[PDB]
Order: structure tokens, then C-alpha cells, then sequence
């Protein structure tokens, strides 16, 4: 888990 990672997974999602 790395919220870093999982953050900027929502940035090629929007």
C-alpha cells in the first residue's frame, strides 16, 4: 500500500 501510488492511479482515472 502507498498512497502516493494509489493516489496518482486516480489522475489517469480523471
Amino acid at each position: 500500500i502507498n498512497l502516493k501510488k494509489l493516489a496518482a492511479r486516480i489522475k489517469k482515472k480523471i
